[PDB]
């Protein structure tokens, strides 16, 4: 009702934002490999 979605919310902008705004590797690595396998 509030914190689910909140925090959905903010997450979803948060990852978001730091990948666009700098572009690490680690979390994209991770993420991606995290999700593949």
């Amino acid at each position: 009702r509030w914190k689910i979605f909140k925090k959905i919310e903010k997450v979803g902008r948060n990852v978001r934002d730091g990948i666009i705004k700098a572009g690490p590797a680690v979390a994209v690595v991770g993420q991606a490999a995290t999700v593949v396998k």
